[PDB]
């Protein structure tokens, strides 16, 4: 029998599915999420979230909560190699070199928060916004027809139930039920190496003393691996490899064998070790050839598995959720055509390919197997995560505008179409407001001081297309009043690419520039031009 319907069914309740639920619910889209596990993750995989992801958590309403939960990890500022935690230090450096001078580009910083503490924050936020989260519930099969998707659900309580949606968003991980049902092929290097993550309890306070590490590379004759200690210094995760080609297998990782390895990594006799969880995983590079299959969308690790060297995977998946959610909201609202959904593939798949390659390059670099060309190809994590340029029907390039790389120095992009609309602190009323805090719900049009023709065009297009558009003139200095944003520094038009006083920029709900005009329309047809821009972007 039926167990309901909703515009969107989300499969998977890890970071990408929970993020999808939050962003859809924030746009007022009713969704149901199914997660086979009885609750959120027991074994944390992700720990590091780059500043763009911090900006996306702020849009989600959970960044401040995450930063408060992470306050113990805030001191873990050093990456190190050691023989053991008790033993000799082999190298020591900063975890993210210039985390300290990001302030010109973003108000966020590197966030270190284990995944098992971030997921509950997203879960509680999704529930507050009205998402229907069904844990202990597995998607078994589905079928698409011209009007929707019918899913078969198993909550273990005997019999299966059907669910009917308009869209199915597969956030169901590297072995995606949905991707495999659809027989979507994946490209890339495939499986490179086999690993186990060993979550452990051990009192490390006497061994670490006052030292606090982000990540520790351990190398001694008994164990080679990565240790990440927790904020209370009473446990962590030891990540090791094994080689089936040498007769090693997962079966080898008994509790006793895991405790031996953790003890060897800690290096202090008499340290009592508790094994909390053993998480097997493969180091892999595999990207789906397409992320949109009619009414079925692939997001996160269902769409792309990247080598975890560089910590890009959850960052990339949360940005996928953020890209798709506003698009499904506008299609479900009847304000956009279904072509807008296809742009999820056009925009996120090339990022996924680039990011998967970056993970692979980091792995080559750390493995000492990197050619001089592969070394030169490694990008800054802020370039990978903040420097993206989209090409799709939801981006309208300037006539003179040139084709941008998939990712490049974010400091140079200066609000080009398809890139992140820059962070500028402006004034509204008596408050400071970030450009970033204007974005996340509606289209936003920001104009120069003399941009009233573009403002008028936004008011007209809003009525004509049934679309809310926030439109403001940005006025340099502090001599500004109601209906404007003040730009005390006079930085805004330069940071947005040298917009003239009559110029304008149109920002999508995801904070990506859709379109800009340096000045007035040459033909004085601002109203017709902005309407045509929005019709193209909205696939109508
Ligand atoms: C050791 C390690 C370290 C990492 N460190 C970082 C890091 O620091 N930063 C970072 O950004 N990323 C990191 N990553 C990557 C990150 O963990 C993943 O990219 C991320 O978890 C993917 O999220 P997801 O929601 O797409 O998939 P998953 O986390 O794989 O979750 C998928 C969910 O779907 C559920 N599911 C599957 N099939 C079904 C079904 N049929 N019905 C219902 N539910 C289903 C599963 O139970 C699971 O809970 C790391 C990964 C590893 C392995
Ligand atoms: O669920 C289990 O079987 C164990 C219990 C805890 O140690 C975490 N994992
Ligand atoms: O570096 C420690 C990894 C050992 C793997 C294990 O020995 C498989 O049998
Ligand atoms: O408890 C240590 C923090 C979590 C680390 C994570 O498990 C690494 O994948
Ligand atoms: O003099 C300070 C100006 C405040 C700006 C105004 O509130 C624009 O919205
Ligand atoms: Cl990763």
């Amino acid at each position: 029998g039926p167990s309901g319907s909703a515009p969107v069914l989300i499969v998977g309740g890890s970071l990408v599915g929970l993020s999808t639920a939050v962003f859809l619910a924030r746009h007022g889209v009713r969704c149901t999420l199914v997660e086979r596990h009885p609750g959120t993750s027991v074994h944390p995989r992700a720990v590091g979230y780059y500043p763009r992801t911090g900006e996306l958590l702020r849009q989600a309403g959970v960044e401040d909560a995450a930063v408060r939960e992470a306050s113990g990890f805030a001191t873990h500022r050093t990456r190190a190699g050691v023989t053991s935690l008790a033993g000799e230090v082999l190298f020591s450096k900063e975890e993210l070199e210039g985390d300290d001078d990001l302030g010109d580009l973003t108000p966020s910083r590197l966030l270190l928060l284990p995944q098992d503490r971030l997921e509950p924050l997203l879960r509680d936020r999704a529930v507050e916004l009205g998402a229907d989260l069904r844990f202990g519930t597995e998607l078994v099969s589905f079928a698409e027809d011209p009007e929707g998707v019918t899913a078969v659900l198993d909550d273990g309580t005997g019999g299966t139930r059907t669910f009917r949606s308009s869209y199915l968003v597969a956030c169901d991980g590297p072995r995606s039920t949905v991707r495999e049902a659809l027989k979507v092929p994946r490209q890339g290097r495939g499986v490179l190496s086999r690993h186990v993550s060993i979550a452990f309890g051990a009192d490390l306070r006497p061994v670490l003393g006052d030292r606090r590490y982000s990540v520790v590379h351990v190398k001694n004759p008994q164990v080679t691996g990565i240790l990440v200690h927790d904020d209370t210094l009473t446990g962590g995760t030891l990540i090791v490899g094994y080689r089936p080609e040498d007769g090693e297998s997962l079966e080898d990782f008994t509790d006793d064998r895991c405790a031996e390895l953790v003890g060897a990594a800690v290096g202090a006799p008499g340290v009592e070790v508790t094994i909390r969880s053993r998480f097997p995983w493969d180091m892999a590079e595999q990207v789906a050839e397409s992320f949109v299959h009619g009414r079925v969308l692939l997001a996160g690790d269902a769409a792309h598995v990247v080598p975890p060297t560089g910590g890009y995977g959850a960052n990339t998946g949360i940005a996928d959720a953020h890209n798709l959610a506003w698009k499904l909201a506008l299609v479900a609202a009847g304000v956009a055509g279904p072509g807008l959904v296809e742009t999820y593939d056009a925009e996120r798949r090339p990022v996924a390919v680039y990011t998967a390659e970056q993970g692979s390059l980091q792995l080559a670099l750390r493995s000492g197997t990197a050619t001089p060309e592969q070394q030169a190809a490694v990008a800054d994590a802020v370039t990978v995560t903040s420097g993206q340029a989209y090409r799709s029907t939801a981006v309208v390039g300037e006539p003179d505008g040139a084709d941008l790389p998939v990712a490049s120095d974010p400091r140079e992009l200066r609000g080009a179409p398809g890139t992140r609309a820059p962070y500028v602190e402006l004034l509204r009323g008596g408050e400071t407001v970030s450009t970033l805090d204007l974005f996340g719900r509606d289209f936003v049009l920001l104009t120069g001081e003399h941009g009233r023709e573009w403002i008028s065009a936004a008011v007209s297009a809003s009525a004509g297309l049934g679309l809310k558009i926030t439109a403001r003139r940005v006025v340099p200095g502090t001599d500004a009043g109601a209906g404007t944003l003040a730009d005390p520094d006079g930085d805004w038009s330069e940071r947005y690419g040298g917009l003239r006083p009559e110029g304008a920029v149109l920002v999508r709900p995801d904070g990506v520039v859709a379109w800009r005009s340096p000045g007035a329309d040459p033909g004085g047809e601002e109203s017709a031009v902005l309407a045509a821009v929005l019709r193209s972007v909205l696939a109508r």
